[PDB]
């Protein structure tokens, strides 16, 4: 017998609805621009598969962000083109301003939207207790759009969220690791970057759905408010659930593996051990307590949890008491 099979809770079946093109990306023809529309001014950054500078379009005279292209698989490219261009004008999401292609070079680029960004380490220690509910609303206003869009992101981490906090301007970028909702696929587990890989992708239950982004908002929210950055601070794969162990508890993790029928990896059963579930209290002190409050604490309980099936969806999160005042202020 293998593993139990797993239906999203939600937007099941949002893609089955929709025409082939929208989800077959492979047979997307992509819309090539001039090169030359955009001048280059200065590096941003190193991505694994891009070169990220700071452009001008030089048509309307305004700053964009480029990103040139490594090599990476031509469907993995018609991928994030298809999902940016599905999610284009949704609420906080990042805007595909203009693909173009060196005319020598015959090498790619990706132009989008330009945040100018307050890096997220200076940042986040200047945030107040509303700061941080404004901004997580701000993540699951794309995240409900991008999962009703039939889209997981799979990498949802503070490096993938652009702030510019001077105009309170959130977008969720790098869409290169998104993928489409599909009942009953069996997707790669060997996506999202560590200290965010939920147990789902840790235990390797390839069903997965939308609630895996709901485990990446969850470490962010708790190494926020716990000043705790990274919240869960594995070694590898295998001490990454080891330290959400420590902290869950390992009698849900075993109900989760029991309940999917989920195949544990010999390497776990020597590493895992017992542990109790801990208290959320056990993580709060004198210089983080003005961030963290009984309605902080619930928020978060209902993000972490092992069953993907049990976590809250984009959705219910927005309506958790934490953001009533968030709410009130928008109306
Ligand atoms: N899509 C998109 C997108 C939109 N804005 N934007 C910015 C950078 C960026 N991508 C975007 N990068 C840079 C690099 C790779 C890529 C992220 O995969 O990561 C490094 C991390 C960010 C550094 O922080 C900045 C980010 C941006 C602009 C500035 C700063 N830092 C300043 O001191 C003022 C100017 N804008």
């Amino acid at each position: 017998s293998g593993p139990v099979p797993s239906r999203a809770r939600v937007y099941t079946d949002v893609n089955t609805h929709r025409p082939r093109e929208y989800w077959d990306y492979e047979s997307h023809v992509v819309e090539w621009g001039n090169q030359d529309d955009y001048q280059l001014v200065r590096k941003l950054g190193r991505g694994k598969y891009s070169e990220v500078f700071e452009a001008i379009n030089i048509t309307n005279n305004e700053k964009v962000v480029v990103k040139i292209l490594k090599p990476v698989k031509k469907k993995k490219i018609k991928r994030e083109i298809k999902i940016l261009e599905n999610l284009r004008g949704g609420p906080n999401i990042i805007t595909l301003a203009d693909i173009v292609k060196d005319p020598v070079s015959r090498t790619p680029a990706l132009v989008f939207e330009h945040v100018n960004n307050t890096d997220f380490k200076q940042l986040y220690q200047t945030l107040t207790d509303y700061d941080i509910r404004f901004y997580m609303y701000e993540i699951l206003k794309a995240l409900d759009y991008c999962h009703s869009m039939g889209i997981m992101h799979r990498d949802v981490k503070p490096h993938n969220v652009m702030i510019d906090h001077e105009h309170r301007k959130l977008r969720l970028i790098d869409w290169g690791l998104a993928e489409f909702y599909h009942p009953g696929q069996e997707y790669n587990v060997r996506v999202a970057s560590r200290y965010f890989k939920g147990p789902e992708l840790l235990v390797d239950y390839q069903m997965y759905d939308y609630s895996l982004d709901m485990w990446s908002l969850g470490c962010m929210l708790a190494s926020m408010i716990f000043r705790k950055e990274p919240f869960f601070h594995g070694h590898d794969n295998y001490d990454q659930l080891v330290r959400i162990a420590k902290v869950l508890g390992t009698e849900d993790l075993y109900d989760y593996i029991d309940k999917y029928n989920i195949e544990l990896d010999p390497r776990f059963n020597d590493i895992l051990g017992r542990h109790s579930r801990k208290r959320w209290e056990r993580f709060v002190h004198s210089e983080n307590q003005h961030l963290v409050s009984p309605e902080a604490l619930d928020f978060l309980d209902k993000l972490l949890r092992y069953d993907h099936q049990s976590r809250l969806t984009a959705r219910e999160a927005m309506e958790h008491p934490y953001f009533y005042t968030v709410v009130k202020d928008q109306a």
